[PDB]
This record gives structure tokens, sequence and C-alpha cells, in this order.
């Protein structure tokens, strides 16, 4: 049991960068400074375009420097854990020449972008599958961006298609992964919880894949709308968890807090180290919690533009290579949370959906909802709330299999603070 | 004094891919057999998502590279000229992460990317400005194919913005260029001679820069509408010289035929070896021609995928490293031609231009339209034609400049074979 602490591996000096040329001196003392954290794995992030750069043509110098930053990883003591498609890193598109402009397609749909992507997440996983330190694979970080509405370049897709492009990808290393003892999950950005409409559904995050994945980020309207400090964003990344185990199959399905961090165009910096310390101190009131992996280890040097400014300030190492004072704070919660254990959660929030299992509105649940306000409140007020479906709560094995005792019911009321 | 003959270099065995991981035995050993054929130059391809992944960020190892690349060109005893923003290069766009979709930006408006570009211009013209080898520098391969309207993600510009960009790039450098004895020069599609409400102008590749740059590519409906091996299929490239020079201030201003080939699309494999014998002779009997370029020295690998089909057997080398027939046709028209002059070319197609010079119709010069016809036929019939504008014909000392002796007129009908 307990759970897991990691550290989303930004490379220091020349952040993603580097991979056109890995000062590996470099990167070995950058993960030999998160073992020293206390921390025990790391995620990493190598890059389509290098890796991917014709459609039937995989960069063996690409792969095999994957293989080498895996390979330190393990040499500092850390499980490693791979996302396979960027995609999508801190505002930027990583999107190789053969899905671009002339040869404009969707990820989603395009049966030979798709076999593509089939081939990049097998290589992935056969170049690193004879080493101890590889943990698991991610198909790629919020790849959902691409078919939102908002997407400037939009990859179209709709709900049917999106899990059918989920279980193409995991279906290729499941069993694999199953044999070898590692794991296979995906990554949503938050609209998946959040926006009607989106062709991602909650219960694909929390069904397809190991583990439920969750980003979470306070600059979607809950620092704004409540306060930074307010109980409704320290408790953001708890409320994911318990959120998202509502849509789950599977009663113990662990959930994996794969980003939280503490974004200063909300938080104040002074007040950073205490956001970090109580966010997790909720997560870790939560069961069935994978891990808290925090973004991210390394600060992006202001040399380098066009990033939201906030975006250089979230690692825990400053750019000179010293802990922050967050990082201290992440440091001291993986001490405090080593051997703790969450008791179960018994009140359940009842969230109403179709037949299918879907939300009848997602914006209930979304900063300002009322589902979202009915569960702070609840949390606020010491009851440890959990999350069922109207579907759930009328199923006496299923209340039976999560021990859940009462029910707290709230009428469905769109919030307008999300984005 | 003599027309020069060069090859544009497309790496053997990984194609443009080879940037991230050079093989440099092999890329010795292409350009040797490049300097085997005769050649005296050649024409190389960095790419701009290597060179400047962040807006204020050039990778110094990419810059490396391509100085590496320049000293083996010289070692093979060829000049090298060296596109600085690809950009696009056979159907697939090049650009950085820092220009797309949730960056969109246009290269020709947006003022920090113009503060980007000039930042790469110099660092490529400085990086390279100590080699014997380093002949000059375009400003990238037919950027204007980025703001036209049959761009699907298309970068705005009008035509005073397009004019004020090429000032502003080949200004950072011409005086060094002129001091140091290199070359600037800019490079666009044939849309600039041909498109009606373009943005580039006919006058900017004919004033702007040290040498006019063509690219000659009969598959743009002139192979199509005549026939491949019809006269004005086989002087295209003649045509295109001329054409250029009725818009130059200059009267002896080089033309730099920096690409041709023998596209299979349109040519017969069995007839390229005699297009390329024949085109050349044409363009050989054109006065002031820097030099030919041919498009390209080796053949893509077959298993990379998305290009047209005969983009594949565009090289003068074969995929195996063998000299292909059209190869020895190109390696016999150097021998041929090392020594030719073409006399003066006194008959004139007349053009009719505003009061700016810019063309009242381009579409009439286009494939299939009346000035285009015009000049073929008196090219057949062995008139031997040049072209002069409106402006130049009313002028008597500009006639006297160039020689002009006979004036041929015409009513404008524009073509419709063009693409």
């Amino acid at each position: 049991s307990h759970m897991k602490f990691g550290v989303n591996y930004t490379p220091s000096g020349e952040w993603f960068y580097t991979w056109l040329n890995p000062k590996w001196e470099v990167i070995r003392r950058d993960l030999a400074q998160i073992a020293e954290l206390g921390a025990d794995h790391v995620r990493i992030f190598p890059l389509w375009t290098l890796l991917q750069p014709n459609r039937t043509w995989i960069n063996p110098k690409a792969l095999a420097d994957v293989r080498r930053m895996v390979e330190l990883g393990g040499e500092a003591g850390l499980d490693v854990y791979v996302d396979v498609i960027q995609g999508h890193l801190s505002s930027f598109d990583f999107v190789p020449s053969w899905l671009v402009s002339w040869h404009e397609g969707s990820m989603f749909t395009d049966q030979s972008a798709i076999e593509a992507q089939s081939a990049l997440t097998e290589a992935i996983y056969g170049t690193l599958s004879d080493m101890k330190a590889f943990a698991g694979l991610t198909l790629g970080n919020e790849c959902n961006q691409f078919t939102d509405a908002t997407h400037p370049r939009r990859m179209p897709a709709n709900a049917e298609q999106i899990g059918e492009w989920l279980d193409t990808l995991i279906g290729l290393v499941a069993k694999r992964c199953r044999r070898d003892g590692r794991l296979i999950a995906h990554s949503e950005n938050d609209a998946i919880w959040y926006a009607d409409g989106h062709a991602f559904l909650p219960r694909y995050a929390s069904c397809k894949g190991d583990v439920t994945t969750v980003h979470s980020w306070v600059f979607n309207g809950t620092g704004q709308h409540y306060g930074p400090m307010s109980c409704e964003s320290l408790g953001h990344a708890a409320w994911l968890v318990e959120l998202s185990k509502a849509f789950a199959a599977d009663p113990h399905r662990p959930v994996w807090v794969q980003e939280i961090g503490a974004p200063g165009n909300v938080i104040d910096s002074a007040d950073a180290p205490e956001f970090c310390r109580r966010s997790i101190d909720a997560i870790a009131d939560c069961p069935d919690v994978f891990g808290v992996t925090w973004w991210c280890s390394h600060r992006i040097p202001s040399a380098f533009s066009d990033f939201p400014f906030f975006e250089h300030q979230l690692g825990l190492f400053d750019v000179d290579g010293t802990l922050t004072d967050v990082g201290k704070a992440f440091r001291d919660a993986i001490a405090t949370h080593r051997d703790t254990v969450a008791p179960p959660r018994t009140t359940a929030i009842v969230i109403p959906v179709d037949e299918q299992g879907d939300p009848l509105m997602r914006a209930a649940q979304a900063p300002g909802g009322s589902l979202f306000e009915a569960w702070a409140n609840l949390n606020r007020q010491g009851e440890r709330p959990c999350v069922i479906t109207s579907l759930d709560a009328g199923n006496p094995a299923k209340l039976a299999n999560r021990g859940i005792v009462r029910l707290e019911r709230v009428e469905l009321v769109a919030g307008h603070a999300y984005n």
C-alpha cells in the first residue's frame, strides 16, 4: 500500500529543448536532486516531433535517448514513467510535420495516424522493456486538449472515436504491462470532468487504463472564484480524486494525482509552500491514492520566451539548482505521509447520470457548480465525502462494495467560474 | 563569368531527418559524389524547428551541425549556399512550436517573430562567416507559400508587409555579404510570377537580394497542358530567366535557376535525361545566368511516407548510391556548357505593367496565357526572345541599356493551365 511520491521531470537549463542534444551529466544531477527530495518516481516527456519525424520512421537516436534518461533515473533510485505522445506541454504543441498544414489530420480518427501512434507506443515499450526502472507508460500528456472545441487547430473526434482511440492504444500494451508488472494509463486535462460536450467522458479516465490520472490546477477558476487558499482551492486535488471514483467500475481502482502544482498566477509565492502542504494533506485523506507527482522539478530559465509567466516558477529547484521553499514543503510532505493510511469515506454526494453513466450536467461538478460546492462544503465541515452516481446509488451491491452509508443530494446548477 | 553548376543537397538514407543525428561519414560520401559530377556548389537546408525551438533560444548544436556540413562541402571542393528558414520542403512545413496553434502567428507581420528570424539569419551568417566554402545565404526555400491563400494555415501579409520583410532580413547581412564576398538572396515558388493577388511581387524577386532566384517546375500546368517534352515545357526554365529580367532595375543582374528538376508526375522516366539536357541547353542560351542548381542529389528512401510519389525519384543518385540516367545527363550538361557564352537577346515580348511596375495580369504570363505563349512561340521559331515591361518599352534609355531592337506586343488573355 501507501502513496507514491514523485516529480514531473522538466530538465534544468534547457527544458525539453535539451532532447536535441542532452547534457547527460546535467540530467544525472537533475535526477539525483529529485531522488534527494525523497521522491520514488519521476515522469518524463519525450517529444513526438523528435521521436517520429515521418509517419513510417521512428528515430532510433530519439529512442536511445529516452532509454538513457530512464537508465539515469534508475541509477538515481527512481522508478520512471514515460509519457508517449507530447503532443502538448506548457501551452506549446509539438506535432510532427506529417500531421501539420498540408498534411493536417486528426490523431484520433485518421487510421494511418493511429497506426503510427500504435507503432510509437510499441517502440517506446519495446525499447524500455528490459529495464528494472521502467515502471509504466501514459499515452501522452493531456492529449484531449487537441480535440477540445477551444483548440485553434482542433483535431475532430466524437466520443465513440475517442473511446476507440483509447482502446486501440491501451490495448497494444495492456497485456504486456500486466505480465511484466508495469502500468498503462492515459491522461486528460480537467475538461473531461468539467466541460459539457467534450468528447472525452469521465468514465474513460476512471475505467480505461490501469489507474485514473487527474491533473489538478487551481488556475481553472477555483483559485480566482473562491480564493487561492480557500477550502475549494486547497481541496481541489482531493476533489478530483473522489469525483473520479464515481465513474469507476472497480470500487478500489487507484487514482494517480499525476500533476499538481502551485501556480503563481493565482497563488502568491508566499502561500505556495502552505498550498503544497495542505493540498497533499487533503489528498492523503482519500483512500486508494496511487501517488502524488508534483509539477515540476526544475524552473524554466528566463532566457526562454512565450511561456505564461507563472510556468517559469513551477519548479521545485530554482534555475541555479537550489531547493525552493515549495521544494522544501514537498520534501516535508513526503516524510509526513510516508506511512499514513486514509480511513474509508462513507458519506457520498450523488451525481445524476444518464443510462450510460455520463453526467446529466458536467458544469454542475465544475468550479462554481452545485456538486463541486456540495462536496467542498461537506469537506470543509469534516464529513470526508466521497462521490457516487445515481446509477450506483440504486445498486445495493455497489453501495456495499464501497461501504457507502449516507447519501447527500443536490440539484444540478451550472458553475460559471470554470475557465 | 560562366554559369555555375550545382545540386540541391538532400541527404542520402535519412533525408533531412538526418539533422537529428547526422551520420557525418555518409554526408561526406554524399558530398564527394556531388563533386564527382563536376558540380561546383551545393545548396543545403537546415530545419527551423531544430535551429530555433524557442523564440529567444537558438540551439548551438544545430548551428554547429550546419557549420560541419559546410566544412564537409568545402572539403569536397564545393562552395556551399545555405537556406536559412525551412520552413517548407517537399510538401512538408517545419514551423516551430512558438509559431503554431496556441501561439499561431505570421512570420511576415509579427514583429517578435521577425526579430527571431533576424536573430537566426545573423546566427547562421556569423557561425559560417570564417569559412572559405560558405558562399552565401538565401532567406529560405519558397517562404511565400506560407502567405498564399492556398496554404491551409496561412500566415497573412499584404504586399507592403512582404516588401518590408524581405528588406528587414536581407538588410541584416547585405553589407557584410558585400564586404566578405558572399551573396544574399531570397526564393519564392512560381506564384510570384503567375498568381494574381499574390503579395510577393515580381519586382521583389528581380530587385531585392543580389541575384534573382527562380524555381522551375513543369508540373505547374506546363507539362500537363503542352506536353512534357514540348517546347513550352523544355523552355520553361529559360522562360523564367527571361521573364524575370523584365522586372529587374539592373540590366545585367544575374539570374539563378536555383531549382530545376524532371518531375516524374509529368515527365516519363525514360524522357527525364533528355528533359535535363535540353532544358539546360535553353538556359545556357540566356545571358547573365548565375548558375543552374539541380533538384536534387539523393533519392528519398521508400521507407519514408506521405511524400508525393514523384519526390522519391528526383535524386541524381539512387538509394543504393549509384548514378541515375538523369545524373549522367546533368554531369554531361556541366561538361557541355563549361565555357558557353550566350549572345545578347534583342527581340522583346512586352509585359503591360502599372506605374509601380507590377503586371496588369499575371495570369497572362502563366502557363496557357497570351504572354507565356508569345514567348514560347518566338523561342521555338529560333527568335531567342527576351522580355521587358511596358514602362521600359517607352523609355529609350532602358531599351539602350539592354540592346533591345524589336518589340512584340500581344493582347492579355489569361491562362487556365496553371495548377
